[PDB]
């Protein structure tokens, strides 16, 4: 699994 | 396009 | 000191 | 250009 | 279990 | 005081 962080603001974070 | 910082260890930070 | 991005959601940093 | 995350609180990011 | 960024430099990435 | 990470690659994280 994963780490992201993303945004294109506020930064989500997510485990896949 | 959304900014993004990823790992599994090294952070991977780009733009898509 | 450490800096700190933490979230279980919101990205929350400290400096610890 | 530089990809920024940037915080005092929230994490801001932008690109520049 | 928390998402971490930690730094003292290298920016370190884990789960707990 | 402001936390930085940024990149233009490797995070950089500063304080300052
Ligand atoms: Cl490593
Ligand atoms: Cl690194
Ligand atoms: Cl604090
Ligand atoms: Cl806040
Ligand atoms: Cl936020
Ligand atoms: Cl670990």
């Amino acid at each position: 699994a994963y780490l992201l962080f993303y945004t294109e603001a506020k930064v989500t974070a997510t485990v896949k």
